[PDB]
């Protein structure tokens, strides 16, 4: 299976997005974060976020932040693919999330987003 | 007749897509990933993809998932010119396409595509 | 008047585009190409191309090609500036046109577009 | 807490912005700054602006212009995260404000927007 | 007083644009270009251009386009900030302008757009 893609959550909704610029271990960073939404369900894996100088990937920090755009404003269905447990940074990790943002699919029915399922 | 431009289906339209961050065989990579239907039918050679950092054509990462973007977003009939059996990371095949995404042209009426045919 | 400016066609819509990428002499490229309207016909008339590594202007792809799919969007009325008989590669000119775009600009009556004139 | 983000403005509006590109001190940069409004509410901590050259964070310039000229369409309400006292250069201190655009957060209710509050 | 923001026009709307690429001098630039209208009124000072490689301010070309090009959609208020008497070549000035465009400001309203205005009535 592919490497970071075993963890996801299906037929959400990205209802906000963070947007920022920070220092973090000595180091300027930029940084997304995007809160989701499942319908009226009350969703509690509900940020990732992605930082451009640190991560697993630090590739695509502004083809992902303008893909998270993009479905903020149509609020269409999105499989989030994220990793647990990254941002080493405790302030970072309290005031946004500790998981990394790793994928956007879309879905086009409430079965099917594309992209790998376990 | 223009290399790499002998394979396509025409009169499609993206009704998916998929963007993500992916180590594959020691390289830090992006792709994205457009999956298609024929007006009201699925197809089977239905979804596509392009790498930052692989490929027959590394170039235009960038405008071609802007492109790709574009007409998720409007729907319109668009002819895919895609090159066959060129991805070999066995987990993406198996979650994505085999395929690279060369072009994407307009269609201006059920019968006309721009770009060459066979 | 101004170099590459002297050829052109004012109050067209653009109704087709193509973006794509293509090894042509040798060299890795990137291309887009816009089709422009002709009546209700579904066949456009008169394509043009742009390519990022070959031209008599290389500059301004991305910002060209952008703006391409602006007016392709909206379907207003433009005016094109061209080149004529530019692209030697044979079969990139039978699939797609001989022609390199230099230039859009608007039409905000169907008497007056931007840019320079020549009669 | 996260260093440069203790202060902030909620649930507020872009309802201006300006873009511009500016000689300051022997150097040539670009700047762009947001004007605020809080529905009917007199508010006085109202403009926030970012310089590509200058600032305690030069990062993300275009990321940031890019995010408040979205909000600036839209008219939804948002976080502004700022930090006072920052540009030097009196002309353009009296022409905007002092104050460097730090983050933006959107609000999803009266109640929420993302980022962190202490 | 900010240099270069001193020659403005405010409460315009963007109704025309021009992209173009243009060989000037041995180099290869871009250029774009602004047309105004003041509501139903025609203006004196009604185009402005900006040029990747040449102007007094280089930086910014892409940023300026794309803020350009919104406003032309939106067709919102405007301020613009220009400096004249830069394009000298005649056949560009004839063609598009000899202004050059500095800064784009909004307009919330018919008595207020931001940025910097001049000091007095005779900019002291």
């Amino acid at each position: 299976a592919m490497a970071d893609y075993d963890t996801y959550v299906s037929n959400v909704q990205i209802n906000n997005l963070s947007y920022g610029v920070y220092t973090s271990g000595g180091k300027e960073t930029q940084f997304f974060c995007i809160g989701l939404k499942h319908g009226s369900e009350a969703i509690s894996i509900n940020a990732m976020c992605k930082v451009d100088v640190y991560g697993n990937h630090k590739q695509g920090f502004d083809n992902m932040l303008n893909t998270a755009k993009y479905y903020y404003t149509t609020g269409g269905d999105v499989r989030i693919y994220y990793k647990e447990n990254v941002w080493r940074d405790p302030d970072f990790k309290s005031a946004f999330s500790s998981r990394e943002l790793i994928a956007i699919t879309t879905c086009s029915s409430s079965s099917y987003c594309m992209g790998p399922t376990v």
